[PDB]
Order: structure tokens, then sequence, then C-alpha cells
């Protein structure tokens, strides 16, 4: 159905990598921490690492993917933070975490020429683009804030070692030399818990593997640690608010 | 009859005290140093390593404009630019690695036109952006690195720059460094200069810059740099550069 191919609402997206998104083919409402940030078409979007957002997207042209996104891996992000410090010196609201800006003509050119196979060129383009943006303080702040490795990041790193394993709070506490209460209370001071972390890791991986179109749902369910393919579909639909099929159809066409 | 072509000038004993990116807006320039030659044609960027001594033969196309547009990085700027370049590209003698030219396309020229020498962070971003767009850019980053390290003749120059008018001597330099004259002469010889050359290159560089400001009379400039007589200044300047203060001035301003 054609209205299903333009408009989708997706809940509980966790931004695990610092992300620059260009709304090439969509208008997008971002809902996080009871705020609403509408990004129109042809705007840049900077999503701080660690935000959990819900998104309502409306495509401009139905036959093409909604947006083009750049996710910085942890290395890239470190170097980019380091260079930004040297260039600008050393030194929260949802609006300090998710920011939208207009992209002019030339920026749009360098935006399209991004290599993403060449680290040095890619950091150079980002530095260039950041310098050309006004009020780029909030954006540099955002890159800084997102470069510090919190405790929930150690927990994610532990879990990412073996995403299929049947993790428990006890297992986490063993691996860290603490009691369950210590880890719970340490994760509670960052407003998460262990189940939240584990579910967001599994569901992020599952989303990404779905878009490859190279693994069967039963395969994806096993790769992320869920016993049943029919149970994974229940969980994914409960989590994201759309089914693997509908999710996939939105980003890879019908 | 010696008909002087005012498009053409030959200038000897130029010491590049600051890392310099030069765009040949209105000239072709033959660079002669260390018995080597590098011709830079019109519409080219020229990267001049800090510390090279060159002779230049310049041919203007249009007499009403200055031969070139140059960006000389002060010691601060160069520091940061090298540091950020190390983070973006990683850590790591012939004339061909010291002076390099590349062709200037549309995009490069566009950012070239917007370089703000009042915003340091914008300026380093521009140089970073521009360096990324150059092929064979290894030689250039090598050159920026080499030119960032403070050699001993740089310590001597820092001492002298404090009071360029003082009647400096090798002995005075040797006291200030807690060393013998032979140590300083030989330390300066292992960097291919001597104390008299450093002092002459400092005065004549300053005198060149002051001439181009067009705000000081020759006798003022001579006194500001430490030369007793204005007529003696003209003698020294002409012997050093191979051109008189009047002819030099006319070539770069009006």
């Amino acid at each position: 159905y054609t209205e299903e191919k333009e408009t989708i609402k997706i809940n509980n997206i966790m931004i695990h990598k610092y992300t620059v998104l260009y709304t090439s083919n969509c208008i997008m409402d971002i809902y996080s921490e009871e705020e609403k940030i509408t990004c129109f078409s042809n705007r840049l979007v900077f999503l701080e690492r660690g935000v959990n957002i819900s998104v309502r997207m409306q495509k401009q042209i139905l036959s093409e993917k909604p947006y083009v996104a750049f996710a910085l891996n942890g290395d890239m992000l470190r170097h980019l933070k380091d260079a930004l410090m040297i260039i600008y010196g050393m030194s929260r609201s949802m609006s300090r975490k998710i920011m939208t800006t207009e992209v002019n003509k030339t920026l749009l050119d360098e935006l399209k020429n991004i290599n993403s196979h060449d680290n040095s060129a890619f950091i150079s383009s980002l530095i260039y683009l950041i310098s050309k943006l006004e009020n780029n303080e909030k954006i540099i702040e955002s890159i800084y804030i997102s470069s510090v490795s919190f405790f929930s990041d150690k927990v994610r790193n532990l879990i990412e070692k073996d995403l299929s394993r049947k993790w428990t709070l006890g297992i986490i506490a063993d691996a860290f030399n603490a009691s369950e209460i210590t880890i719970r209370k340490r994760l509670e001071s960052e407003n998460t818990n262990f189940n939240q972390i584990l579910m967001q890791l599994r569901m992020s991986k599952a989303a990404l593997l779905l878009l490859e179109n190279s693994y069967q749902i039963s395969q994806i369910s096993n790769m992320i640690g869920i016993s049943s393919a029919s149970y994974f579909i229940r969980i994914f639909n409960k989590h994201y608010g759309v089914t693997p099929k509908q999710f996939f159809t939105y980003f890879k066409g019908g």
C-alpha cells in the first residue's frame, strides 16, 4: 500500500554511533526525552551518541531510500574529537543532543563527495563542514560529550563480545568484580539498566542485518541470541513498533 | 640604455620565516634554491617550507596588481595545524620536498577565496580541507611537520627578535645560551646558517614587510631594524635582495 511506503513511525532507536544524517528524501519528526525536533528535507541532522529517539518519517519520493546517514565508528569519533580540540580549544537539553542545520550548495557538494573508505578525507570533510556551520559550538560540544566512554559503554563492550550469550545481571557482576546492586545502581545513575542495554544492542544489530537482505530471519535471530524466529518477530515488532518486513520494505523498497 | 621591464624582478636571499602557502594570482615565479629550480606557473598553490632560503625570478602578467596572494602561518597556527594533521593522518632534505606546487581547480579556489586570517579555527579548517583535496599530499604534510620543530637557529632568532635594534654579537648570543662561541657557530653551521646571516635575514625581512606597509619613511624603517644610516640601509637592502627598497616596493604595491 502506497501510504505505508511513505510514512512510518519507528520507536526506540538507540544511536550507538555518532551520526550525521542528511534528509535527502524525507521529512522526519524526532521524538526523544518528550521533545519534538522536526527536520525538513535537505537538512543536516547531528545525533549525539547514546540518544534514544522515536522517529516519524514521511518520504518525498516513495521509490527511493529516505535519507543518507553517516555513522562514525569509535576510532573515527576519537580522532575527530581530538582534532576538534586542537582547532577550537578544550572545554543536557535534547536540543544540545539533536541539532538540525541547513546545508548550502557547496556543503551539499562535499556532502556527496564523502569517501567513507578514506578515514583522513572523511575527518577532513567533517572538520570542513563543521567550520562552515554557524552556532557550531553545540555541535562540537555534542561530539565531545559523545566521545567520553561511560560505564554503560563498558557493559555494552562486554555484551558485544558475545551478543548471542544468555547474559544476566549476575554474569555482568562477575565480569566486573562487583555485586548486582553495584552494577544496577551504576547503570541507574545513567538512566538505563542491564535489560535495556541488552535489548537495544540486539535490536540494533537485528535492524542492521535486516537491511543487508543476506540473512534469513531465523539466521538473524540466532546471530543476536534469540531462540525462535517467531519470537524475534514478536520482539522486533514490540520494540520498534513495525515488523521486520515493514521496516525492511521502507528502507530497501518493495 | 638599460630598459627595465617592470613586469619582471629578480630577488635574492629570501628567507621564509613562516610556513607559507602562496597562490600565484598574477605571476609566474621561478624558485631557485640550493642549486635547484622550481617554476610555479600562474594559478598554482605554492607550499613553502619554513626556513628555506630562495631566490625568485617573478614575471607579472598585469602590472596593476601584486604578483601573488600569500598566507604566512604564525608559529601558533602552524603548531595546531601540525598537531591536527598528526591526529588526522598519523604520526611520522632535497628541495623537491620543501617547495611544492599544485594546480588550483574551482573548488580549491573557492575555499581559497574565503580564507579568513582573523579566525584561526576557520583558517586551520580551510587548510585541512584544502590539504585533503591535494594528491601526493604526503610531501606537504611532511613539510608542515618539519617546519613546526623549533631548531636552534630558531632559539637564536627568538632571542634577537626581542630587540632587533641591539648591537648583537656572537659573544652576547653565547652568554645568553650558556655556551661558547664555537658551540654556537658550529650549532648554527650544522643548520647551514651563521649568526650574522640570521641577524641580517631578520632585519631585511622586517624591512621588507615595513616597506610594503607604506606607512614609514626609509629612515624610520632603518632605525626600527637597527641600521645607523638610511643611506646605509638602502646599500644593505640592495646588496642583500639585489633590488632597491624603491624597486621592491613598486613591484608589490603600485
